[PDB]
């Protein structure tokens, strides 16, 4: 018979590397081959929780260590390192912070996978159809909760520059100390939409400041005329039955699940929900693996599928393979370097993938295309 692949070697370890700088933090996931080769992730969560968590001895069958299911394996075997790593744990991670913990190695895997078949991730996800992909911005100035006034005046900069760069898309939020009505809220959006114009698409991050669905859909029904792609965060992350309300009740894009986890929760989200959108987390809900199934599903449901992304450049990048092979939707989170401050987004991992009239070319380098930039660690 023909020969395999030597390259495809076992996993020898597995680090989980606690960054903070001096509030941003995430938590790498370095996985290595026997060969030395390695692959890049990373994992949302307190960093030290994150690394206890990792570091727990194994007791029964449900309570396992996390890692220990995955070495030894040889890393093309995602699918079936994540079936093997989930069902050691339930017992304390099937849902939750445990998750977190799982979603990291699941994004270290495509990035050893590919960088030992030598392909870049998407490929291994799938292959795609797309010559490019166009992210939405999420912006945010630096201002303090503020006022009305100073909210805007501090959007507006952000917002003609995004303009400046044709980006497509970019995402506003409403200061969560902010005491406005909702009738200020919806002349905030109202100012904001007359500062971007109608040429670019623009969401709303309500950051969960409303629990009755009814007011909510009195303030998104009135501002249809601002034709914004999607209203996130409207209600509390676990009334979902609420939001069944608001997409009963308004003509908006409801999104969800941005804090949950696995497919599960995902599943609920879409039918009980009845949500438009999902925006499982790379990091959270179970890596780029669970998201593949989540949208597959999602795409059954007609659900569009915007993975939460604000982490490091670990996240964006997966994010980028993500949209090309699994992606069903026209945009997906991105946070940019020009578009936003946070010192271990920009520095943490290279390179940075250039951003081109508002759109991705396709990755061309093997698993995610990055490499920990050792002097910023170094530097603490």
């Amino acid at each position: 018979s023909l020969a395999l692949n030597p390259a495809v070697a076992p996993i020898k370890s597995i680090e989980f590397i606690p960054v903070n700088y001096q509030s941003q933090n995430t938590v790498v996931v370095k996985v290595t081959d026997e060969n030395g080769v390695y692959g890049l992730g990373e994992a949302d969560g307190s960093p030290d929780a994150i690394l206890a968590y990792a570091n727990i001895e194994t007791e029964h069958k449900w309570l396992t260590n996390i890692t220990e299911k995955a070495i030894g394996r040889l890393p093309i075997e995602i699918n079936a390192i994540w079936d093997a790593m989930y069902d050691a744990t339930q017992w304390q991670g099937m849902r939750g912070l445990g998750m977190f913990a799982l979603s990291g190695i699941d994004m270290a895997l495509y990035d050893l996978a590919g960088k030992q078949l030598g392909v870049p991730a998407y490929q291994l996800l799938g292959g795609t159809n797309k010559d490019k992909v166009h992210p939405y911005l999420t912006l945010y100035p630096a201002i303090p909760d503020a006022s009305l006034d100073v909210a805007i005046k501090g959007y507006a900069p952000l917002l003609e520059k995004a303009k400046a760069h044709n980006i497509r898309a970019v995402k506003v939020c409403v200061p969560i100390k902010a005491d406005w009505s909702t009738k200020e809220v919806a002349y905030y959006l109202r100012e904001l939409r007359g500062i971007l114009g109608h040429d670019t698409d623009m969401m709303v991050d309500y950051l969960y400041r409303f629990t009755d669905w009814y007011e909510v859909a009195r303030l998104l029904n009135s501002i249809e005329d601002l034709e914004l792609y999607f209203a996130e965060a409207t209600l509390q992350h676990d009334d979902l039955s609420g939001h069944a309300k608001l997409v009963e009740n308004t003509r908006s894009r409801i999104c969800g699940a941005e804090m949950s986890t696995t497919r599960f929760e995902a599943e609920e989200w879409i039918t009980k929900g009845k949500v438009h959108l999902l925006q499982s987390d790379y990091n959270r809900c179970g890596g780029l693996t669970e998201l593949r199934r989540i949208t597959e599903m999602a795409t059954a449901n007609n659900v569009q599928v915007m993975p939460h992304n604000w982490k490091t450049g670990i996240t964006s990048a997966a994010a980028i393979h993500y949209q090309f092979a699994v992606g069903n939707a026209p945009y997906f989170e991105y946070v940019h370097p020009e578009f936003c401050d946070g010192e271990l987004r920009k520095y943490l991992v290279t390179p940075e993938a250039e951003l081109v009239d508002g759109g991705f070319a396709k990755p061309t380098a093997p698993g995610l295309g990055i490499d920990l930039n050792q002097e910023f660690l170094a530097s603490l």
